[PDB]
């Protein structure tokens, strides 16, 4: 009953993580080969990222179809001894739900831009140049695109070649709910439900404000948070997931904690988890990530401890730092240089002292980085490529552009897993389809497994201690020291236990004064730190201390 | 006429960069009917018009998507349609280019091709196993075999790997071209400048080129370049299509020998009317890769020029040109670019068009538009140097040095917006121009060249006026002076009865000619045309041109 | 006012044929003079008075034998002072031609310039050896070298034999015509055409010309028009003469571009303040030459007065003009000049007075005056005329096909006097006539344009008016609308937040326009001006013009 609460779930993204055949992308044959390595890790959940047939616009998140798996990855013989292989490790696999939007290659398109007539017209989004609106795409440019074939526009929230699907059409809807139900007979066990908070549409498509500064407008509610998500949530859970021992997350980009509770109440049978992006956009001047503006430390204490408190009760919460979408966070929050281990180790104690389901993502464990190339030319990923050329044609100079993929572009997180330090890493014996990282001579699974002191050996005994410290689990959470800029302090507590967690944020020493604190962890003892030797009542650079105290 | 081409004056526009008339950036079609009559009063009586099909860019319309269509951001078919009436109706004419040793891989031919080893179209392309491909680089750098997951086969491209070359063994292909052909023919289009046209005859066995000292790939030689079914399949063309309709054909051909191309261009063959060769273009190098610079030395130039003038001027034919779109400007590559421009531009001028054969006068060059230097790649575009740049940057040259090389020698010099007045963007566009305009425009523009009597613009209309008035400049045979002179470029034309003496100093010091012969011709010659007023009877002042008329 | 040309309505006087006051049968001063009330009563500011400088009158003017003098037949100089004047006390101003491409045979300069090749004025002219002349035509017909006897060398004349070709590479030439220019501008004159003022930079090698097949003259091209100077000359005019006083300039230029003229008339490169061009003067023809008749199709009309508009209208400006002293009358050339002569002439009026410009209206226009048939050569006038009779009948042409061309496009159309009133010689004088009055003067007369409210004169009047009271007439942009309709000339005047949309017929056949844009814009509307009551919206009938004014928020 509710085994999710205490798993630890990996997320492998399955282009970067390992190539068994030498064309340079990572594949499902090179998963299986590695997953006696994740089990020596002790993870029990593995999300897989998309391996569904697909062009790639969007590296699978642009699916083509649903029940096929993309040729480069392997066959549908081998995603089945991927998933026996973690089931005879009693693992679980988890894989997206890609459900907004598909592939203009999908065969519902292909069909339904053919003619006004077709029955397959109305899965998707249409309207004459009259009836669109200013709506932008997430990934630059506007939100619309025509088709000469029937003179109309068809929406797209992400990229041209993601056109979004029209979930007011009932038979859209059902056809969607087969399609998982050939997923969930054959034995997977769960679902991320993709910005599944944007499938609820405005269908008279207003025109939004336009902001100070701005060419597109501002879509309010019209796609984000509408009004049917609940009812829809419902209704595939009663058609679909209520028939099978599934979790589901739910991935909603600005979903309030109110939504969140009603979402995740077990009651309302809608999901188990939410996944939100508040501590994700944090460090930006405003709404566009690429706006930077470093981290205030009181803003991402709160903003996480607000989900903490909102959820504690009756709901759940994905716990994570990073994955496929977002900066590396050692580089991101932590030091990537001289307290690399030390700063990975401080932020993986921080999450995983929280109450919820932690996400480890590939190559979080042993602390790869960030990457830095010098040119456009070897970024990959479609939304960094069409942010280079609006911002450059809003007058962003070319260092400032670079600048902003460094600290937020996606393919920090997808250069590939840093295996050994063999050539590219031991990730490929050809040529990768995206550069490795050449600080792999550095960071690498081999030189963190023959070091004892490495992230990756820290990570596997917090995993550990999820088994086996049952407050991780049961705890309610408080923040404490909320305006302390450096130090990031919190308690989990029942009636006659707590958990005192202490994280220093900075590279500077920090000496606690708070009274109520100092004599709490007098009475406690050291469940787990990152530097030995405490002096009790100081947080050296990025230390880590968690102090248990029974009553 | 019967063979009007022989006089005529080409003038290439490069669509994109020629003129804007509807604010995004980019030229358009309407932005060049704009210009008719300033391209007539120029004097030009041919239009070449590089591509408007519809084409996603990747080599800017020499990757062709639909040979058939126009592409959008120039205009529609009505436009179009309205450029040629537009040339007709002024007595010009307007030539296309020919551009079927490849196609886009975006070309429904190529989409079609590319699904499995059964269709249709498969044997339109060349797709080889991995075993079966060979050691030949692309043009545009990297391997000229690219993968396809789709089949798991290979498949042939010369230059990006967004332009798969077609196969021309397949005769349904042929058949297909010689089609499409007869589509713009049929719309009354006056000729077609055939793309690499000598490329298109492969050794289907693809066997490994040798690999030079310190380079990676094969060199092909004739495996694709001048292979033995050219002289075939230019006659099938010619049967099937050209010979059916008053148009010029011209045979872009790099590295064809001169007894080809005596056989190409003899009329009786009837395979093109005249050759556009690159003799005179790769000189400035030190060995056959183009960014590898080295100083021009003059007696190459003027061997090489000299020699093709020799070999077709009994009965064959030439394209006579310094720049194009794939070109640096003249100006700048061979000339003086500051102090003096002016000068400098019309002794090149002068130069080529008192040669025997058809000039081409490109875009800008006629008002004496420069090379362009930005700081940073950025501001670059044209996938040869952005591919040469990742390339040679990865092989270990210098920052430094590779960008020299594409200041000398890129392609984008050729292709900064035409520099109309000193408004805003030289008036090529009130928008943001798709490549930077050249920051010299506010001296060196259009208005300015019409206000000034002494510009480059009324030396170029008084050249195009002698070709039309002077009849030597075309039935003259053509004899190289002073071969070895590091200095001075002299040659004669001359008929049965008359000659020109045409001299021509290349650098910026004075040449007192010391050559008995020429300065016989010169004392008893009148002035035709010269670039620097009073002159010195037997002296060449810096970048001064004169031609001599004997014709006692 | 700054810029006060852009307003201005300018009637052209040809003052040979506008109002003879002292019976000898020529127009003259005093005559014109005599109707200042009436061109004010009009409302044009601006009077265009063709030549009337001392000239043997070979080209009725234009072949000018002395700069500074008035012809005697026109009057005095006294009398011309008083037309000045006058015309100043009613703030209207006077714009004179200025002729010099050539002058008469007869003025000192060239009567010098033949006497000897070693004169002082003999490089105020063109004069070359039999062996360095070339195969140009003139313009009036045969050779454009006249060989003189004198000293065996010969002239170049691109007009009569009479009006040879000034030599402007001469700097002490230039700086006479800036000196005789002085004086006619502190006089206080308020204007020059510069006529064929693009003829005046040479290729003074005098290339050979291609000859067409079927022809014996080379075809000039560029070698004499537009020449490299051109630009030169006009800047070193503007700073030696023109800036220093409050006057308007105006280019009458054959052959020069859309990109030519926006050179010319930027305000930046101080040259002239308006182009005067001939383009839709020349599409009516077969090929270059004008005698070679070929009806109007109206998108060419369209296409190139609507190319002129959009090249200028960002900075620079245009001559409006339909006719003038050497085209057919309009109403006859492009409207119905019988039934449909009321009407059609009131739609061609609105179709020229809403572009963007300044109006030209040329004497008699304003009455719906027509072109003459006479039957027989010896009634016509002009030189061009009896020259070109003279060789197209020696190259093969029918007596008949000639008659036609000079019925279609002789200058003398648009010559016969003016038609006053119902009088003897329509009351333009008391004697005989230098031209023959137009027969149909008895219907078509100023007297009863005055007494008809429904006259042409009352709808040009109030054209004149909405010039002056409604400013997007001045700074609207334009657009060409229904580019290839056959029957309707459409387009829009446009600014920030107002429209005009002017629909014209130019056809007898009703058009029903079925443009949802032009409908739905029309729709919210108000009538401007419109040639015929009782209007059925989006329908046109015969020779019909409306013009609606859209105004935004
Ligand atoms: O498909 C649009 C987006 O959906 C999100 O759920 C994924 O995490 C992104 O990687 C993807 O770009
Ligand atoms: O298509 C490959 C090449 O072909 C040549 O004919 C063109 O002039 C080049 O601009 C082009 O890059
Ligand atoms: O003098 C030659 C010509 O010049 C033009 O500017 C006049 O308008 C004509 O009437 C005249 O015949
Ligand atoms: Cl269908
Ligand atoms: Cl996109
Ligand atoms: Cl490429
Ligand atoms: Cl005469």
């Amino acid at each position: 009953k509710d085994w999710w609460k205490k798993s630890v779930v990996y997320q492998i993204y399955p282009k970067s993580f390992n190539d068994s055949n030498g064309d340079g992308v990572g594949d499902i044959q090179g998963i299986i080969e590695k997953l006696d390595y994740l089990k020596e890790l002790g993870v029990d959940v593995i999300w897989l990222s998309p391996v569904y047939d697909s062009p790639q616009d969007d590296n699978g998140y642009d699916i083509r179809d649903y029940q096929k798996i993309y040729e480069e990855y392997g066959d549908m013989a081998t995603f089945d001894q991927l998933l026996q292989g973690l089931h005879d490790r009693d693992m679980k696999l988890v894989m997206d739900l890609v459900v907004n939007h598909t592939s203009d290659e999908h065969k519902w398109f292909e069909e339904s831009r053919k003619s006004k007539d077709n029955p397959y017209r109305d899965y998707y989004f249409w309207r004459e140049e009259n009836e669109i609106n200013n709506w932008g795409s997430i990934f630059s440019g506007p939100a619309w695109e025509l088709d000469e074939k029937t003179g109309e526009y068809y929406l797209h929230l992400f990229s041209k070649k993601q056109p979004d699907l029209n979930w007011e059409n009932p038979k859209l809807r059902q056809d969607v709910y087969n399609m998982m139900k050939f997923w969930l007979d054959k034995g997977i066990d769960g679902f991320r439900m993709d910005v599944i908070n944007f499938i609820s549409k405005n269908t008279d498509f207003p025109d939004g404000p336009v902001p100070d500064g701005q060419i597109y407008g501002d879509a309010g509610n019209d796609f984000c948070n509408g009004p049917r998500i609940h009812e829809f949530l419902q209704e595939m859970n009663q058609e679909v997931t209520s028939k099978y021992d599934v979790m589901t997350v739910g991935e909603m980009p600005g979903a309030s904690t109110t939504d969140a509770q009603i979402y995740t109440n077990p009651a309302n049978n809608e999901v188990d988890m939410i996944f939100t992006f508040e501590h994700m956009n944090l460090d930006s001047d405003s709404d566009n990530k690429w706006d930077l503006k470093p981290i205030y430390l009181p803003d991402l204490k709160e903003n996480m401890s607000e989900w903490q408190v909102a959820l504690q009760e009756n709901g759940w919460n994905s716990l994570y730092w990073n994955n496929h979408d977002q900066p590396r966070i050692v580089s991101r929050f932590g030091n990537d240089n001289r307290f690399r281990v030390r700063s990975a180790k401080m932020l993986a104690t921080c999450l995983h002292m929280m109450k919820g389901t932690p996400y480890i993502y590939q190559g979080e464990e042993i602390g790869m980085t960030n990457v830095h190339f010098e040119t456009l030319d070897d970024y990959r990923d479609i939304e960094t490529l069409n942010m280079y050329k609006e911002r450059k044609e809003q007058g962003h100079s070319h260092e400032s552009i670079m600048q902003s993929i460094y600290t937020k572009g996606r393919d920090n997180a997808r250069t590939p897993y840093q295996w050994d330090n063999s050539e590219n890493a031991g990730f490929t014996t050809g040529t990768p389809w995206l550069k490795v990282n050449p600080r792999y001579t550095e960071i690498n699974n081999e030189e963190a497994l023959k070091n004892p002191d490495s992230i990756f050996y820290y990570y596997q005994n917090l995993i550990k201690l999820r088994k086996t410290t049952e407050i991780i689990t049961t705890g309610n959470y408080r923040l404490l020291l909320p305006k302390d800029e450096a130090i990031f302090a919190y308690e989990r507590y029942t009636e006659n236990e707590k958990l005192v967690v202490l994280c220093n944020f900075t590279e500077e020493e920090q000496v606690i004064s708070d009274e109520t604190i100092l004599n709490e962890i007098q009475k406690g003892s050291v469940l787990v730190n990152n530097v030995p030797n405490i002096i009790e009542g100081t947080l050296r650079p990025y230390e880590a201390i968690v102090y248990q105290i029974k009553g």
